[PDB]
């Protein structure tokens, strides 16, 4: 069994093979598209309040399998078990939040046209094809699926090939909730199967969460097929610390921001840009706090980090570390693959990272922090924006005026001032530049895949 | 002077060559990209109220050359002079409308996050590349340029090669208004130049109004370069008349909707779908009302129709008519090229048009009406959605409940009930399916090319 024929699950903590699943054939793809078409046809006619109730049924079904879901996440991609439980809880609360606030976001919108002649309606678009990654096997799916389905659309998941056990579990949860299989479906399609579905008329639009290379390859096919796409393609988020900052809170938020999910977060704090006056105190405190993180078996709740999900990606990450050191960076912590059958990489800190270095120009999708010195606040802003990515950012300073001014000049989709960066249903999510385009969550995730339809009566 | 080397303007009323313009070279492309990046860098730092005032300056500069602009539009693409003056007036009013209402649409947006810790901000994205067509040489530019610039973005126009006289005049209007260097620019680029700019990092996003073939070609490039794009690619709008409709008003709106701008409108009434009970009366009234339209020299205000804009497109439209007649349709009016040096095509009506015929499946971008009989309202809805396009639609019926129900099932971005289909700053514009995606005008045209940015303080 090889990836050329099957999707393979391997426990990254032990290296043992878990499951295999062959790619969907031509009959599977045709059957999936037929049921998605029939499902949307009936789902688009349901009441908005009925769909809001079905969202609550999803949240109830998810909580009824919360531990079964979290264990599957931890087993397949190595997430610490309490972070997998938090992912389940966050995904279930998302169902309840959209159930309460979603309908009001989908109400018809009045216009300034006289005599109440014109309103704006949010109509369903069709079946949305979703390409999702492995770092949050449940949350990445629910973040789009919940608002997409509430808007009357269908959702067809093409999950990452190393988390198909999570994909089947999610499908079972939707089945438990009474969601018709044409409204929520899934396929184990290879890249050619995705290309075929993008060209198929039964797919209305596409959404992609993954690498820059995956978004560029899929975004070109969606544009060629005249399908709207939303791309969320990770980032290299800057974490700015000025001299007047709450240093202790900044270090806590820096450590959590970088090493959450063993570093494998799109909006993780990756480029730490510290003003020169406070850089020595920050660096020493950051290394001390990163060194206090326990790493090991993700089923053991005492471990803050588990193994990295993919063996090839740990090799890639370590190669990036070696290149950055060879270019002139200094190693302050970790920086070597752990011996054993597990895919473990320890918390790592690189200092003296200049903008020409690998760890500054590429996404470090693992437990490796890069620390860059800034001459002043203007240099820090320039350093923050000197990146191909632009998903999110953090600024730590007690001068809230300068913080508001820097936020307005940061080329990214989210700015956190003196706090922990995270995605939340109540705020928009998504970035600019090579991080992609399109916004998720809040009312943005509801409207991105809606036919915004003007209805105008008696225009005479 | 071959189109392979020059952009050529030809007066369609006479056939005389007006002007030539060589394609921009590599230097000209690089120059404009540099000035656009420099212009945006300074424009994004200005106050919103300053830019709103400059919008009022654009409207003043446009009205100051209103007759010069309208005569240029009529001369280069053949629009009747009164419709060209109306285009100028509608474009200037768009400047004042966004100047008044735009700033409020760009204010920070509150969230449900407790204690007012998180707001949504609408930041500029960058320089927007615009690919525009010849049917509304001014309005198509202003519909995007006014909101795009107001939100702090830059605007780089690649106009259609037969209306470069209009493009230069438009640039003179922005220069008269004092719009800075690089905020509004334009290039006489060929298709390779557009490809070069899409791949360039100084272009943040693309917008395209034109054919389906152009949108698929440009949209594929935008996705491959990870640039968001908005595509408005014309349509084959259905015009449904049920048995209980106000026949007199329906006929007036049908004629106005089809033969406006000599039929060269993306949201024109193209496929007339009439219930069998009223079909005979509607058809006879439509032929008689279309026959009362005067056609001739577009500088003469008595003429409701001018010549078609492009000689090759009249040849293609007539080929579409000949194919539809050969497929079984009946000719009720017009249906033959006018002899002479002008590019004149008379008002044309085709009856017995079935869904398998050319005039039903392709866009008839000229003064040719296609009439299809529907058995009942359910059949009319099926006939309306049986199309690759989906820009807009019209329903005429005194049963307003049935009209609203059909509007919810019409696969298009705009539905007009008992009125005249048109675009308006106060409502959304844009469609679905092969008509493209994304919305223009109102707050949609402002937000499509904004960096929607979450700003969240003290998330602890
Ligand atoms: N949160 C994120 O944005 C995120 C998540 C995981 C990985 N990544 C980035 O991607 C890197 C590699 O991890 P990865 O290999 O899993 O990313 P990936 O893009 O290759 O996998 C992401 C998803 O896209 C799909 N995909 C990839 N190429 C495709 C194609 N040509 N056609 C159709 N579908 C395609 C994959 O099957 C998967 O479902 C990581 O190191 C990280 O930099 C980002
Ligand atoms: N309002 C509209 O949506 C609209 C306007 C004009 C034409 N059309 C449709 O298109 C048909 C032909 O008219 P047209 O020739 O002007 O359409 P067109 O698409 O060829 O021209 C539209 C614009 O797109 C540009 N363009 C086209 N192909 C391109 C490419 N490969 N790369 C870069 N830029 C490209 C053109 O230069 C022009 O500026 C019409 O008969 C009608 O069906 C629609």
């Amino acid at each position: 069994i090889t990836p050329a024929t099957h999707a393979i699950s391997i426990n990254p903590a032990t290296g043992e093979q878990l499951s295999v699943l062959p790619w969907a054939g031509a009959d599977d793809i045709e059957n999936a598209l037929q049921l998605a078409a029939a499902g949307f046809r009936d789902w688009r006619e349901t009441n908005i309040d009925y769909r809001a109730e079905k969202l609550r049924d999803i949240g109830k079904a998810l909580r009824a399998r919360s531990e079964e879901m979290a264990q599957m996440i931890t087993r397949e991609m190595g997430k610490p078990i309490n972070q997998a439980r938090a992912e389940v809880a966050k995904s279930a609360n998302l169902c309840d939040w959209y159930a309460e606030h979603g309908p009001a976001m989908l109400k018809a919108e009045p216009t300034l046209v006289e005599n109440q002649q014109a309103v704006i309606e949010y109509r369903p678009l069709g079946t949305i094809l979703a390409i999702m990654p492995w770092n949050f096997p449940l949350w990445q799916v629910m973040r789009g699926a919940v608002p997409i389905i509430l808007a009357g659309n269908g959702y067809l998941l093409k999950h990452a090939p190393n988390v198909m056990g999570c994909a089947q579990l999610i499908a079972q949860v939707f089945k438990d909730a009474g969601i018709p299989q044409g409204v929520y479906g899934w396929l184990n399609a290879d890249n050619d199967g995705v290309s075929q579905m993008i060209k198929d008329s039964r797919i209305a639009a596409v959404t992609v969460t993954g690498s820059v290379r995956a978004g560029a390859a899929i975004g070109a096919q969606a544009g060629a097929a005249l399908k709207k796409c939303v791309l969320e393609l990770g980032g290299s988020d800057p974490f700015i610390v000025l001299n007047d900052a709450d240093l202790e809170l900044a270090v806590k938020a820096a450590v959590a921001g970088r090493y959450q999910n063993t570093g494998q977060v799109c909006a993780a704090a990756k480029r730490f840009i510290i003003e020169e006056g406070i850089a020595s105190a920050f660096t020493e405190r950051f290394v001390a706090a990163a060194a206090a993180l326990k790493m090991g078996d993700p089923r053991d709740e005492e471990n803050a980090l588990g193994p990295m999900a993919r063996f090839d990606l740990r090799d890639e990450l370590h190669h990036q570390v070696e290149k950055t050191l060879a270019q002139g960076a200094r190693l302050l912590l970790g920086g070597e693959k752990m011996a054993g059958a597990g895919n473990y990489y320890p918390p790592t800190v690189l200092a003296n990272v200049t903008p020409e270095m690998t760890a500054f120009r590429e996404e470090m999708f693992g437990p490796v922090a890069a620390i860059t010195i800034a001459k002043d606040a203007e240099h820090a802003l320039e350093l923050a924006n000197d990146s191909e990515f632009g998903l999110s950012a953090t600024i730590f300073t007690t001068d809230e005026t300068q913080a508001r001014q820097m936020a307005a000049r940061l080329e990214c989709g989210g700015v956190f001032i003196n706090g922990y960066c995270a995605s939340d249903a109540r705020v928009a999510f998504g970035g600019v530049k090579k991080s992609g385009f399109g916004r998720e969550l809040s009312h943005f995730g509801l409207h991105e895949f809606c036919n915004i339809q003007t209805v105008w009566k008696d225009r005479i």
